[PDB]
């Protein structure tokens, strides 16, 4: 009974499934589209701090920690592509690596990064594919 | 007889079912709403100390141990879709974790914080989301 | 023959039946309701003591070790849902916890606090739901 | 071949069959009911002694030790239902606790107390429950 | 059941196929045709620095960790042609050897190499290829 | 190392050391003397009970379980001295009858019966006979 | 190494030691000892409740778990010298139950009894001989 | 080699240590004395709650969880007395209980207590004897 | 050879000298001290961001993740402190918890926090105690 | 023999070692400090490509991969003296770490970044310190 070679395949689906949408860019937002998408309001009160203004609790997600750089995350995808599955310690060293790179950048006292671009977790796209993909590796 | 591989699929659809909600910001309070939807009136008694008005036993659940920082529940959900539920170490505790982060934060004489929000333990929706997802981490 | 999988499920649907009425709050009394719906008449003798009058025998059971803080019990309720009942000593420890929850606070010359709430052990609708739960956790 | 989970249900149903009667009051008398319905005479000899008139045989039921305060005998069934009764010990001793709450409080040359209760160990009501119940802890 | 005369078929037939195209140069860009492609802009600032102009967030796969020299990656296809694909030493080693030919060269300020070429490793025609020879050493 | 045949005469030499006071009646009262060495005087109250008048409280000692017939103790010895003490059964038997033979006679509520002696098991000088009689039994 | 046959000498000497002192009362107080030797002042309020004023935190062990009855208590001590001391089982029961008989009966909205008496388990003569007794039961 | 003698010989000297300083009321303090020993001053800003305002950091242990009720502590310790300190179990559960002992009670926006007494865990005396407890339990 | 009963006296003591400070708050700062002794400049830049002037790179050190809260700090050590040092598991725990206190909180685009306090890790007095304590727990 | 307890003691005394050095900032160079003191000049060509001189060899090191941030290397350090480095998997872990944080950021043809600071492997002073921390690791 080799349940793991059943798992292998599984994973390596789900990895290209979620890079099928990275490739595409969508999940990705900057500063414009992160405040234009939440609704979050930054006021720039003085002088050198500022604030969002939290309107709906439903906005508490965009401040959590589900955020990453996308060429970090694709590397994660490149690199865990060419890693032995049949082994327990990779499909833990990948899941833990899949599953700390969300961090936080958009804060209550910390705008939005100016220029640079972050994937959001909780996108509607790419919510079930990385909730796929990191169970995909939960196997015996 | 592999009974912990369908235990793994309970977990993780019971973390989705509860992250759907918590998207959506179902569940959530600040003190304009938790003082309009539980009844209690605060008596700004002199000086600087004060009390909620308890006019039936039904409110006593809302004083209790049953808030939590949504910020910090999704974040405790985004790190336990990344663990190794296959093993019973993992399941007892992210288990603990979602059960130890319901703190008390409106108390007899501590009013709801100002301006923060929290989520209730026992909302209408939550209720029965948590109490499954407490109760899926319940195997041999 | 796996009996313990099928004790978890019968505790916590016993812990869900009685929070169910918990959050109604049904069976919790204040000095008001304990003394009018248990008959006991309060004789204020000199000078700072008293004693309430016994008409029946059957009012021996509100002065008994039966009665607990409602948010202490709903509390040991919310921290109960989050324990392993996979194991004996869970079951063991939350069943001494929910035995020892029922403390006397109306005595023969002790008045029922004056206002403070306490939860009622054989309520007529709390009475079976604890008895249920008591009971659940006894498997071997 | 479980027996044990059989004697268990049969313990608990007994102790729940007597706390439905407890509750009632049936079984406890004072000073005047037990004078009036056991058919003895307290005479007031001189000078701070007395005793009971036994008139027939009968009588000599009601001055043995078949006596038990009402608080404290609730007090045991509501400690008893919080018991592991899967085990020998427990099924011992809240067996002795039972069997050992019945004390003498009348006797020959001791009359009734003055204005304490007391629950009749035969009671025509409570004989055949207390009965039931002391048989049900007798399990190998 | 051996399993591993079916894994080297399917190895070896995956680097054939991508072999294939190798030759063809299909996948195989130069500074024209990489922006001319991928819609990137290199703007020459001031003085000895650039960068390219991201206007979607889909550009961001062509500055990752994707790219390689076509003469090392066709070295990496006739040296593992060679070898005992029946142990799982080699299975491994040719597998990272693969996974780690794909290096940065384009990046936000470092401009396209002015004469080499470089193999695009998400290319429409060798993505399915390279992924499904990555997947054939994943074998117990 | 037969240390139960030195336990054996230490048990022996002990019951004889409380047989010799015992023959002389030392330690054994009635209401007269009871009531005039104790203190305790006895108000006939109406009108069939009363109640002794407590003046310190080193007067509680005479109103606890420490008398006894003195025909039934001296009965327990000379019974007592024909047993296997080599056998640790009897040396338990024998110790928890010297244990119990010690029951209340005198209460708050009840005078020292009005004819009859008893034992006082805190004599003087039948204390620490009494004491050493019950230790010698204590091996193993 | 026979370590049970010097702890069995010091529990039966502990035993003795205290049963000095509650043979001559000292350690037990009345309402009027209590209420004088604490500095605690009973306010007679409207209308059938009361209060201690707590002018000293010193005065919070008064109102602790540490009172007994004295006739329990010396009852527990005359059958506590007649067990097997030998047995783990023993050591273990009379230690509990010498630690359990100290019960609250003074407390802040409870005055202290009207008529009876109650031992004080942190009386100056009192406390060191109870801690050795409950000391003297800890033996492997 | 009993090393657990020696251990429990510390551990109920170290209980004892404590109870003399518990007893003498030392370490324990009031609204009153809270804010006067610590320096924290309270502003009753409007309306109903209000801040102390932190002048130094060394202030901010008073605000930790550093705080017990003084009947809770020493019925801790009265009960403590009475365990079998030769088992593990009883080391670690008493442990536990001495260590969670400590709540809080006075917070940035949470006023000490107006008339309850309060025990602080890091009072110059306390402090040593407390830790002197705790380190005593830690033993193989 | 029990090498695990001398560091549980090193973790000991390691935890009190660490606490021997915090009592003192040598090592905690506010947005005035932090900006004073380290010499960074905030520089309010158009129009709710800003930046903290690098003068020399020693002073990257503080903007690393070493600060931590002061009241969750002591709660780490008050908690620390009833644990048992004898296992391994608690070694590790408590190890990980001393080790993850320390998060970022001043950073090149955030500025220091308004009104809160923070524990420098690298502070020239704490540095040697925390890193002796955090050393303390690596014992086999 | 115990010689990974020696090996700890070194490695710890390392990291504290180099923490020293980095605290005070040595070995950290901007764009104008490293090409002051690396003797590189770059030459800004046309249009948004340029150049570094290389006028010896020696200066081959410098564009080696051989930087690392400031930030992410104390951070390495502040989260490595947290580990168990009782265990190989701790030992080699940590190793990988400090042995993979040393990066390229200036080459041939990219400048060093415009205002980030680096850290230099080879430096005079940090060289050693990085040289015995890594073989501090090296331990059966």
């Amino acid at each position: 009974t080799r349940r793991v070679d059943d798992a292998t395949v599984a994973i390596r689906s789900a990895i290209n499934n979620l890079i099928v949408e990275l490739i595409r860019g969508t999940g990705s937002y900057n500063r414009s589209s992160f405040e234009s998408s939440s609704g979050l309001v930054w006021t720039s009160g003085p002088a050198g701090e500022g604030s969002y203004s939290i309107t709906t609790p439903s906005q508490f997600v965009f401040l959590s920690s589900a955020w990453a750089d996308p060429i970090e995350l694709i590397n994660l995808c490149t690199n865990a592509l060419g890693n032995q599955f049949q082994t327990q310690h990779a499909r833990t060293v990948v899941q833990r690596q899949f599953s700390e790179v969300w961090k936080p950048s958009p804060q209550v006292t910390v705008r939005f990064p100016d220029s640079d671009f972050k994937v959001y977790r909780y996108n509607a796209v790419l919510d079930p594919l990385v909730t796929a993909l990191l169970g995909a590796f939960d196997t015996r």
